[PDB]
């Protein structure tokens, strides 16, 4: 792809984080802690899942960023409406304000309703995310495989400002402790 020149510097918003997440000083890395991280509760925090938002809000234009997923067994990545539900149980779907892909139990799927099987021959270590606000497109790229297309959501109805979205996943197995990292431009 040729989206690299729309690169944006994403930082994580601590105030939205599940209370078990540990965000680095530079706000560019996040991992699951083994306990509550001693923060107060607030109405912004994702309560049920190990999720966090980027601080940046997008309402126009073309945006691109990259995320490192090396050695993780489970994660969700993409973009969501600023006003998505934070508390309780919910599914990742465009109807609920999410445009995401994930890894779970050795398969990759797009967060459509119902979910869509992805066809990845080279397991990605870094994922590129492209948003075209005006066109209503969210695309995902396999940086490990020379930028090959993973998935395109088209005819997106954003219906609000967008935020970068992250889920580091649970670590019930002891094999999913590694962080998500925002990769340098
Ligand atoms: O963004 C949407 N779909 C495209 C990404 C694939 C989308 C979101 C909400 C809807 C909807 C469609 O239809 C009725 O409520």
């Amino acid at each position: 792809h040729h989206h690299h020149h729309h690169m944006v510097h994403i930082t994580l918003d601590r105030n939205t984080a599940n209370s078990w997440l540990i965000i680095s000083k530079d706000r560019r890395q996040v991992r699951m802690g083994d306990t509550h991280q001693n923060v107060s509760d607030n109405k912004e925090r994702f309560s049920n899942y190990p999720m966090v938002l980027g601080a940046q809000r997008f309402s126009s234009g073309k945006m691109y960023w990259e995320v490192d997923v090396t050695q993780k067994e489970a994660w969700d990545l993409g973009v969501c409406r600023d006003s998505v539900q934070r508390k309780g149980q919910f599914s990742l779907s465009p109807e609920n304000g999410f445009w995401t892909i994930w890894l779970w139990q050795d398969s990759y799927e797009a967060g459509t309703s119902p979910q869509t099987t992805l066809h990845i021959q080279v397991p990605p270590c870094q994922i590129g995310i492209f948003v075209d606000y005006e066109a209503g497109v969210v695309s995902f790229y396999n940086i490990t495989d020379h930028g090959s297309l993973i998935y395109t959501f088209s005819e997106c109805v954003f219906a609000g400002p967008l935020r970068p979205f992250f889920n580091v996943g649970f670590n019930y197995s002891g094999g999913n402790a590694a962080p998500l990292k925002l990769c340098p431009l």
